[PDB]
């Protein structure tokens, strides 16, 4: 019962109930709870996830000392979350020294160089998306974005980690599409995870019963999948391509190296971390564009000016589109799908005047901060202008953090950005998007612990001649 803590330190917050902490307050989701506390406790506050104390911070400098300055020594890990199994060694779950080794070994995977080399691969599935989406534009019945984009997203993950070239959308069956599909990001407000937070003592029990938040079904398949390919597939050499797996294998053959269990776990996590995030953001971007016909027109003019007569998109060409970048960034402001960044304080400290005791989870409420009236004129509005070179000097890099910051930010950032824009450039060269009847306006965020549409986005899709 650390419920005494925040008053003992003099830190404001809502009143915990015995056992539950402040969880009952999650009935309206992480984001709405965060915005409420901000409005009423000011710069910093505390609360309890069961008996787990969590201190929220909104100070640009404070946030930076945590994410940047003192990542290495004090604020290195995220909070443990459930029985994790062999995935305990995935880079985004790993901790302290184990984590640093992996971050180092996997860094070259996401180089500028290696990114450029993957353009021809992912571009090839831009084509396929178009081909596909076209079919629906003829059908004239409203499109489901999460489905069209999920396909695209899966298509791109598979190929860029050993080239498993599959049209997911039309191959509803293939063993490989089915397993991966089931790799859905976790809802830390579902019945299961709510119980884990209140009875965290129940975790070691589950670990001993070989139960795991990553279903046995999918991970088994994948290890046994990666199995055949990793050796006895490319054990014949020739036509070596660029993909995360080879990239990781190449460091397997001459604090170095990756084990045959650690490599399987990164492979899985990349999917987990990339699959639904990419597809979701892309839905939010298409939503914004359809409910803002103007911005879409502006965007299609830029694309056409840079890439005349449907010319195929490229690396250098993509880094050159400033309005595209603006639209992507605005969308992320409004829908920063991680919602919060979190670090566990490993030892007593004081940071710009405020003392953090060992064991507290320090939490930065991204969704809140992105909508804070202090930094944003018209917070709730979709306005890409906000991110023009003529203004970007006015956005604070520790208020706007859709991919986090410091040494433990999204290692897949440049790749996510490039991949998404590629999808957009090709989709927008060919079609336009339009609100439907079944389109929700204004859209409504879920009650869950995911940032996602309450009801999946469906839009009218019109071809360009
Ligand atoms: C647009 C979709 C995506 C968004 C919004 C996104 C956002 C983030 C955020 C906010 C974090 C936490 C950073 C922190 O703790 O401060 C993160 C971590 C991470 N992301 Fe991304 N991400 C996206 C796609 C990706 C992709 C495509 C990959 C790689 C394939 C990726 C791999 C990771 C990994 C491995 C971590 C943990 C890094 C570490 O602990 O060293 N995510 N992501």
């Amino acid at each position: 019962h650390s419920h005494g803590l925040f008053k003992k330190l003099g830190i404001p917050g809502p009143t915990p109930l015995p056992f539950l902490g402040n969880i009952l307050s999650y009935h309206k989701g992480f984001c709405m709870f965060d915005m409420e506390c901000h409005k009423k406790y000011g710069k910093v506050w505390g609360f309890y996830d069961g008996q787990q104390p969590v201190l929220a911070i909104t100070d640009p400098d404070m946030i930076k000392t945590v994410l940047v300055k003192e990542c290495y020594s004090v604020f290195t890990n995220r909070r443990p979350f459930g029985p994790v199994g062999f995935m305990k060694s995935a880079i985004s779950i790993a901790e302290d020294e184990e984590w640093k080794r992996l971050r180092s070994l996997l860094s070259p995977t996401f180089t500028s160089g290696k990114l450029k080399e993957m353009v021809p691969i992912i571009a090839q599935y831009g084509d396929v998306l178009v081909r596909n989406l076209r079919r629906e534009a003829e059908t004239g019945k409203p499109v489901t974005l999460k489905d069209v984009f999920g396909a695209y997203s899966m298509d791109v993950i598979t190929s860029t980690s050993f080239g498993v070239n599959i049209d997911s959308l039309n191959n509803p069956q293939d063993p490989f599409v089915e397993n991966t599909k089931k790799l859905l990001r976790f809802d830390f407000l579902d019945p299961f995870f709510l119980s884990i937070t209140v009875f965290p003592f129940l975790i070691p029990i589950l670990e001993v019963l070989n139960i795991c938040v990553f279903p046995r079904e999918v991970t088994n398949f994948l290890r046994k999948s990666v199995k055949r390919m990793k050796e006895s597939r490319l054990e014949d050499t020739q036509k070596h391509r660029v993909d995360f797996l080879q990239l990781m294998i190449d460091s397997q053959n001459s604090h170095k190296a990756l084990s045959d269990l650690e490599l399987v776990a990164q492979s899985i996590i990349f999917i987990f971390a990339g699959y639904e995030t990419t597809s979701s953001v892309l839905s939010f971007i298409m939503y914004e564009l359809a409910t803002h016909p103007d911005v879409q027109q502006k965007l299609q003019e830029e694309i056409d000016a840079v890439l005349p007569n449907k010319a195929p998109p490229t690396y250098d060409t993509v880094l050159q589109m400033e309005y595209l970048d603006m639209v992507v960034n605005e969308t992320l402001r409004l829908f920063p799908i991680a919602m919060r960044l979190e670090r566990v304080c490993k030892k007593d400290v004081e940071i710009n005047g405020m003392f953090i005791p060992k064991g507290v989870v320090v939490m930065i409420p991204s969704y809140a901060l992105h909508r804070d009236p202090k930094y944003w004129t018209e917070p709730e509005k979709f306005l890409p202008e906000r991110f023009s070179k003529k203004n970007k000097d006015n956005i604070d890099p520790y208020i706007y953090t859709p991919f986090g910051s410091g040494p433990r930010n999204c290692i897949g950032m440049r790749f996510a950005l490039m991949n998404m824009k590629l999808a957009l450039i090709r989709v927008l060269q060919n079609f336009s998007f339009k609100p439907c009847k079944e389109t929700q306006i204004p859209l409504k965020l879920s009650l869950g612990g995911l940032l996602q549409p309450e009801k999946p986005v469906v839009l009218k899709v019109e071809s360009r001649d």
